[PDB]
């Protein structure tokens, strides 16, 4: 019967719209993934260019809990300086090359 | 009637199905870029905690009661320097590191 058909013929439109505009969405961030995954390359190079030389030698002298590590430059001054995570306070010790 | 109803009701759900197999590919893609998103966050910090900005020391060798503190840095010299108001000359003394 026409009524029957007329019907179903109505759900199955917006059912397809949905589905359409999600695929769309989905479709672009495939172009936000590519762009994110240059940027992974991109801040790993500037880890390497800072552990390059030139580099200068120094001794831990003391750790200070003010979350600062006073070390000792070969050059001269002395400086009380930030870790990062790639530094284990295991590490260090008085005296500690750096 | 029935048949003209029948034709364009088929024909939406035949793309319905379309578009449910191509979603399904494209958030795949967006697990992926959930992972390289992250490492994008993570590995700005690690270059800027490995940067470490640094602080000089210096040791109050004389006071001034000018407002002025005469600290000699822990490069050689001498200097003329102003104190902060976190930290008072009250509280600063001959033989306090700074």
């Amino acid at each position: 019967l026409l009524e029957k058909l007329k019907k179903l013929e109505e759900d199955y439109y917006k059912l397809r719209e949905l589905y359409r505009r999600l695929e769309d969405e989905k479709k672009f961030i495939e172009s936000e993934r590519i762009r994110y995954e240059r940027e992974v390359r991109r801040l790993r190079s500037e880890v390497e260019r800072l552990r390059s030389p030139p580099l200068l030698v120094g001794v831990v002298s003391d750790i200070l809990e003010d979350g600062r590590v006073v070390v000792k430059s070969s050059t001269g001054p002395k400086f009380v300086v930030n870790t990062s995570q790639y530094i284990n306070e295991e590490e260090l010790k008085p005296g500690a090359r750096v």
